């Protein structure tokens, strides 16, 4: 079996990657975001969806998960989806301001407000991507995310979550949280993933040095040939 | 047909990407390098080669082409090749020092000297990747690259060149230059590509905004589904 990480382990691994291996944040974010866009294209391919091109709403939170989200939006566009982004709390750092410009000049729109009703999200967006919080989340969700999650709970279209379903406790999960249909675990799954019950669980972020994966006993599966995602069972 | 760029156009396009679209160098280098590793895995797949794992020598020059090369080495390793790098002139900038550390801690070795004979390269390396010079090359080749190219001319194993065959004039090419077997054109092919006669010509760097590709009339082909390379005919 593949190993499921504690928050401690995840922080240890991610820190190892940036200090010991000296990957820069935008290198891994680029790969992670591409992994997601690809997981999404394998689970919900365009041709298999009613709208042409198919519409996606990507909701990006205030840290790196949200960053993954912007990369993901951008690769989705190139793969033939029509994404829209909602990005309410934007850190003022070059990485993020660059990512925002990139999507903008690719004619990906940033909504000014979340559609206030589940029904409206449903009529406009055939898939929704949860790029709000990731593994370093803790404590009560504060605004505007409390009420964003609340809308999400009511949706009838599928949710795809990046790394962790936002709102779940990173290890123990959340019985009344959002229940996504696709979960892309980056690098390795996290212990909350044991509580996952959607249809699709993909593993992404094919950048793990063998030496890091051996040190932490990750038991990563073999990604087939040149693929950057793997479906778990 | 796809359009073949002048050095002017290529500089115009690459500058547009970094200023107008504000991609950072390490974002596009990451994608370009992955495109290459994938072009190489589609043209020379591991299972189809005598050594197990198959060995590759990646020769990196003193600018961004060489940077593409280090990214490429690194994805090749993950795809199941056993790459070795030769990187003689290393710019002292964080981007490059990071890339070097990454390969190092992935147990990719950097040779201290080029094997001095074509025969020796041939016996040790089943493929050689030319990541020396790209489209901003001009004037006489100076050391150590003059004599590196010279060894390359003598090889009997295949050469894969990134963007341009190093040593060719960027538009007019080079009748007595190296003659690679695979050419990965990044973003768009360059006019020297008309003088290409190897077996495989792939197009890589799937990151072109529609609006940039329309402005310059690139006539990029449709990359199939989620692929990051396309084979030209
Ligand atoms: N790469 C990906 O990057 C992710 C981890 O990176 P990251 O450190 O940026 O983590 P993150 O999951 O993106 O979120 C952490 C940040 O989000 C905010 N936050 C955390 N809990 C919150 C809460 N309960 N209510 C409101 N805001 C909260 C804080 O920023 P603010 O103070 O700005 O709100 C915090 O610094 C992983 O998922 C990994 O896959
Ligand atoms: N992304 C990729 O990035 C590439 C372009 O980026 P780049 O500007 O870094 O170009 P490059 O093709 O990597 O090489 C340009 C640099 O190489 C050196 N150089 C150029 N001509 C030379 C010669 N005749 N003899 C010895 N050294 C020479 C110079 O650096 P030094 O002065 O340090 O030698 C020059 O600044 C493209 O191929 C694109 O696909």
């Amino acid at each position: 079996a593949v190993k499921y990480l504690s928050q401690e382990e995840a922080q240890a691994v991610d820190q190892e990657l940036f200090n010991e291996y000296q990957f820069s944040v935008d290198q891994l974010m680029e790969l992670a975001g591409l992994s997601c866009a690809t997981a999404i294209a394998k689970a919900y391919p365009p041709t298999s969806m009613s709208k042409s091109p198919p519409t996606v709403l990507v909701i990006c939170g205030p840290g790196n998960n949200g960053g993954d989200g912007l990369v993901c939006a951008r690769h989705l566009k190139l793969f033939g989806y029509q994404p829209t982004i909602y990005y309410p709390k934007r850190p003022n750092k070059p990485l993020f301001t660059g990512l925002v410009t990139q999507c903008q000049k690719m004619d990906i729109p940033f909504l000014g407000e979340m559609p206030p009703e589940p029904m409206m999200v449903d009529e406009l967006y055939e898939l929704v991507v949860d790029a709000i919080f990731g593994f370093s989340f803790k404590g009560d969700v504060r605004e505007p995310f409390h009420s964003i999650l609340s809308v999400l709970s009511g949706l009838t279209v599928p949710i795809a979550s990046i790394d962790i379903p936002s709102g779940w406790d990173v290890e123990k999960g959340n019985p009344s949280g959002i229940q996504p249909d696709l979960l892309i675990s980056l690098t390795a799954p996290k212990k909350s993933a044991t509580h996952f019950t959607g249809r699709y669980h993909y593993l992404g972020g094919r950048f793990v040095p063998p030496a890091l994966e051996k040190k932490y006993q990750l038991n990563l599966p073999s990604y087939p040939d040149t693929e950057c995602v793997y479906r778990l069972q």
